[PDB]
């Protein structure tokens, strides 16, 4: 049902973030931090994008800069709930003004 769904969404989300940006080079560095059910993005500046997840239904939290917003699924790409923001965009825009060059999720 519900907690099948949303772990193995978890499972590609924090694989496929985790593995990206510890790929990507950039200006700045990256240590990426996995704890238990938690992924923090971390640069060289100290700042750092904070992922960690809500209800075992369909529900996922992240949090940076400008403070951020949960993490909902439109269909091929997740919003961010707010207004109705995006995923790897905003998370670009996020990553991007805390390290200072373009953090490329795309």
């Amino acid at each position: 049902m519900n907690d099948s769904e949303f772990h193995r969404l978890a499972d590609q989300l924090w694989l496929t973030i985790e593995e990206r940006l510890d790929d990507w080079d950039g200006d700045s560095d990256i240590d990426c931090e996995i704890n238990g059910g938690v992924l923090t993005i971390t640069f060289e500046n100290g700042s750092k994008i904070i992922i960690n997840r809500q209800e075992p239904l369909h529900q996922v939290w992240l949090a940076t800069k400008q403070g951020g917003y949960h993490f909902d699924l439109k269909g091929d790409e997740w919003i961010c709930d707010r207004s109705g923001e995006t995923f790897w965009d905003l998370l670009e825009q996020a990553a991007t003004q805390q390290a200072g060059e373009t953090v490329s999720f795309r």
